[PDB]
């Protein structure tokens, strides 16, 4: 393939590495769950036991995803139809999650869009679409979430799905980044504030994960793209009550890529044995 | 005042830095120009020589800022209403800009909302209003201002305010929080992306700046006291200067000490006696 | 207890995650693995089948951990006496971590000095103390660790634990932030420079791990426990965590962002309060 | 030569403050013999400052000093020390005492640092750099703190760190560690001293003016090295009376290198106006 030789010391591993009814009793909402990491996720987290709903705006794919999954494991998977950008949906959508399956214990924000373009070339329509999903989207569902929960008085673990260019900014991506650089904000902001209830928040930061990546391997010290099982993997540890002391965690998810692209000196990776002989 | 004893040593310097006249033949374009920090910002850029420009919504407090500040320095202050929410009246205020100024050399994007509130308490249209006027205003001028240079072939230098919490969250200003960190996001994303196009973008990260939490504030503040808008705006004109030319993604905090305070494990035990740490030994 | 009410929420689980056979056939090697998050570290990883090696400055503590711990396990535990300040020493230490287990494919550096002190009581010996011991320490380990792996063509994941105040700063532990600054910015150089030779460096960030006035300050509202640090770690050390590289990752109950935010204090406000200033 | 945009950031290399911004004040820059440490101190000794510049080599401290002081007519003196030997710093902070005052500017710039893979370094060779950059600043800044608590004075104190210190970079291993350590040092300091009236902030460089250097201009956005003379607007403005309340700052001066370089797209500057166009 395109992995560099490096790759043959950091291989994955794409099983569940949880105990097998790590999530037995639980409930698990995951926005974005019909299709990419939000369905690896969610299908990581059926297989562990949890009783899970998937919400997005394409209903179809939704229950497609939902019937493969639990035909798999055995386990229910709810698919209710949610655009996040409209609050009054995410209210019912909530209200409906705990009909359904019942209060969450784990909340995992994933829902996106995204496109890569100069950023003159952006309209305000443009901008307006990639923060209203990942910004506000984000904001609803967590906060009627809690809403609910502070209610019930019970707890929860969230975790929202970010990106390593939301802490350093990127050109190109520059709506995503802002939109994904609140989402972080709002996470820690949240951990700080809710404890109390019982909620905790977390925040993955994905590099790039299979699904030009030529040059994209070239700038990623493990010599390979992420997989979605190992993200999965991270994920439902970061939301099992193995991690029930771990809050307000920012984690890279990126095979060093962000280290490499940031230190100033890294392209010296370049520089042969011989010329490094020769000073 | 309820300063702290140490502020002694950390007394304010209320007067411009820069040269006299540091800033002639510039235009300045300020969101929020007419009120606090935006006013106490475009007073200095306008006494060392700029022409300024200042947008917000309330067209009378602009124009009396206006001519309350090019009364005093001889320099045109022109006030445009602006709703930075509204991108088509972000656009038409761009072009007013144009046309009664010329293209901005500086532009500090400082219009914002922000209100103190348990995040359970907050309503969609809450967190509507602070995103909107602060993310997607602070992109809307941006983006508009942007384009305009890029078709002129000229640079400019780009300024936004935002906060300490930013980066770190904050509970109960958590809109805010994530309005603002947006805005750093966008700015350190253009200052990569916009370079070939003559535009350079920082951030000022303001702690408290001049009834209970102001007490509890200085506390916790190293230097003793809350800071002022004159210091602000040194900084702020620096930044926006041609001194400043190579200083291009940059984050400062203008706080006092007030994050690193805050942010260290063990800072509390600045309330430990002499005769403790003795003990303690 | 000291625990505070929300505590019931994030009840602590002690138990080891992983598989049980998840470090079969690996080796690994614990500085300051005799005692304290050391130990808990290397008794989930002789637990789930690693052999390891144990290295420090008392050789009776960790000939007793050795032993109490490869009891339980039936997997070999081998106690190297190293002081991590004299680079010889490891330089010998890490020759007989070869010749007795074999190449590590677990590198962990937890052996650390702390005080706390006002800075100006601060001397030039006890600042060399510690920064010796916690940045020099890791760095001629690393170094050491790494010259090998490279030669031989083998991988290997390394940890650090540090703590959230090396990136914060803070006053009165002043010598171990910088000190494990360092040590986190070390780190990062060699996740990017040496992923090409197959190993990959994270950090973990802890909180406190087992006062009332820090509950307080902890979201989760109580300390850590060293078994679910070694969870985190084991995880992180594991193959599952072959893409992981780079990384920073708090374990502090949410001390780090409570501590870290402007308005976070207003906590204290009551809902009878909040109802007023409405 | 630099790169097309440079012509819209040009530097200028005349003080910015006041002509009598540091009259009466007394400085202290270790590394004030050359470099950097010589354009701050060139600076300081212009602006009314006394100066105090200390490093090892008595020779190049005493031609630096009259070369300024010559230029200014201020007074500029040389005091003989290696940072990394405490003893010989305690002496030189009495020294400084003795001859000028208690500093009200503190510049800690002496370093050290060499380009090497990291498999080639030796033990020795990483004590060098740490013990001069890392225990080299605490000893200046320690003793002289003691000696500012002890007269219930304050100062600025300014360190000198690098971009790669809060990233991590390959090839420079162990300056960005020491200066990491370095950058927490102050941080922390800057939160414990408050009550003695003490302020610490860094500075963190991208490259400046005096192979690499040509591939270093197009990761630049400003599209140039940056010069000493604007370094030295940027550390006065810091260690002056107007930036009183700026203290346990951080500031990036390095023309947009940083977030050019942590920017996951930002490579995608090669794109085409016509690539763009065809998607």
């Amino acid at each position: 393939s395109k992995d560099a030789p490096q790759s043959k010391f950091f291989q994955p591993v794409l099983k569940p590495m949880l105990p097998p009814d790590a999530f037995q009793g639980k409930v698990a909402f995951i926005t974005g769950g019909g299709t990419g990491l939000g369905k690896a996720m969610t299908t990581f987290l059926s297989t562990l036991g949890a009783q899970c709903v998937i919400a997005s705006r394409n209903i179809d794919v939704l229950k497609a995803t939902a019937e493969e999954i639990s035909s798999k494991t055995g386990n229910k998977v709810h698919a209710i139809r949610c655009d996040v950008r409209d609050p009054d949906m995410v209210h019912n959508t909530v209200l409906e999650l705990i009909k359904v399956a019942g209060h969450p214990d784990v909340v995992i924000n994933n829902a996106a869009g995204n496109f890569i373009s100069p950023s003159e070339r952006l309209t305000p329509n443009g901008w307006k679409t990639i923060t209203d999903i990942v910004l506000n989207g984000t904001a609803y569902v967590t906060l009627e979430i809690g809403k609910q929960l502070i209610k019930a008085q019970k707890g929860a673990a969230f975790l929202a799905i970010t990106t390593i260019y939301a802490e350093s900014g990127s050109g190109f991506v520059m709506p995503s980044s802002s939109a994904k650089s609140g989402v972080e904000a709002m996470n820690k902001s949240l951990a700080a504030e809710w404890g109390r209830y019982g909620m905790r928040f977390n925040i993955i930061q994905p590099g790039p994960i299979k699904t030009f990546e030529k040059e994209m391997i070239d700038r990623i010290p493990c010599g390979r793209l992420g997989t979605m099982e190992e993200l999965a993997n991270l994920a439902t540890f970061l939301c099992s009550d193995y991690a029930s002391w771990i809050n307000g965690a920012v984690i890279r998810f990126d095979g060093g890529e962000e280290v490499f692209l940031s230190g100033e000196f890294n392209s010296l990776k370049k520089v042969t044995k011989e010329e490094w002989d020769i000073i």
